[PDB]
């Protein structure tokens, strides 16, 4: 079994760094890690997981875990890369193996998008000039809430673990991705949090542009995902069993 | 050039919207706009031909692929357009752009009901239903309705309530069957949400009413290797993200 580079970049619960202890080499867990052992498992192909040197997922030469795959630095890159037609263009995606949605942190009445964005004792913001900040914006200008949240997140958004936190010790709720989110709820050590729809596209993984292996691979994300085996594998991760 | 796309016809995504003496016919749609969408966008040209056996495809015991998948795998055909699912057993045959809209499976009733969900449909038995035998939908419910790894509770009622006699009793063997069933009689019919919808929407009569979440999409069929895969779904995922295939979305389900 050949062996695939894999690149990645961290964020919880998708890709972390579980073990890492001076003298040893860095294991990593996550739901997009379970994807890759899922696919490696059956595929029979081995791999090496290094992180993108910038911590980026990639942005327009390109950038981040894109770049590393234009540059074919790298083979695969499992991250909670989301699926998007510029980076489509440059680099090779399989099907979504997770859908993408927008979601909102509160601290422990709200209990839609739609209620965050008619009230305003709570002021909301996401991450300035993010991926989140500019999907408000374009659904906020169309032609019925976006404008509402547009017209009040457009002072109140900020730069992400600031955000979580101003919800914790603060009055303000956080729009950011709801995978995310709801990790850090589920999570939290004092369960101060609770979260509260829509799918504008999905999670991906990239392969350098004309892989060989985006065909088996969507093959084998499809057969996860109508099998039932991904859920099994998102309680995991995203357990609404217990704790908090 | 011209590109041969075939189909299979399925309100409202591919349908026959002109079709008089002496002239070619002319199909209109939700996939119809999209593959326009396409057309336009790469700047290509086609002809439309519907699926030889009017079916989606399924791997045949010869070896072999039948309907509309199978156009693709014997080369009669560059695209395949319609409410046809992104499934494993087809995308290793053939090759699918991303999805272009979920599938989801929904319930269509008879007004005068309150069910809410897919999940009050199964805790009752006063409204006898049923999806098409055999069919993609009966399938995926005796799937879950069976798993003991993971038993559903609700897919287990479902899987019960469907196969009844063994399926005689509620399920209906075409579409329009079941439809009809509902407004004509004590009946509720699980099929493809998005034409349940279409049925909804415009029922002369507003006798009807629908109702979960998708684990599928339906997606542009290439053949195996098909060069104009990764561009055609370079403009899916921008006529998504940029709201357009929501307008789209908004002109056979307003
Ligand atoms: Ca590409
Ligand atoms: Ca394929």
């Amino acid at each position: 079994g050949v062996v695939l580079r894999v690149v990645t970049v961290l964020e919880e619960p998708f890709v972390m760094v579980s073990e890492n202890v001076l003298g040893k080499p860095k294991k990593y867990q996550g739901f997009s890690i379970d994807v890759l052992d899922a696919l490696s498992n059956y595929l029979g192909f081995n791999y090496e997981i290094y992180v993108a040197p910038d911590h980026k997922y990639g942005s327009p030469t390109w950038n981040g875990l894109v770049g590393e795959l234009v540059f074919k630095r790298a083979d695969i890159g499992i991250s909670a890369l989301t699926i998007t037609p510029d980076r489509e263009n440059v680099v090779d995606f399989t099907t979504r193996y997770m859908d993408y949605s927008v979601g909102v942190l509160l601290r422990r009445s709200i209990q839609s998008l739609q209620d965050l964005s008619k009230q305003t004792d709570i002021p909301y913001g996401t991450v300035l000039d993010s991926a989140v900040y500019q999907h408000v914006r374009m659904k906020g200008l169309n032609p019925s809430m976006y404008s509402q949240m547009w017209r009040m997140i457009n002072n109140n958004v900020l730069e992400s673990q600031a955000g979580i936190q101003k919800v914790k010790y603060g009055n303000y709720a956080f729009v950011w991705d709801a995978a995310v989110l709801e990790y850090v709820a589920i999570n939290d050590p004092d369960c101060s949090f609770y979260t509260v729809t829509v799918a504008d596209r999905g999670y991906g993984i990239a392969l350098q542009h004309g892989s060989p292996y985006r065909d088996v691979f969507s093959q084998r994300i499809l057969e996860l995902q109508q099998s039932g085996d991904m859920d099994i594998l998102k309680h995991k991760w995203w357990p609404k069993n217990g704790q908090c």
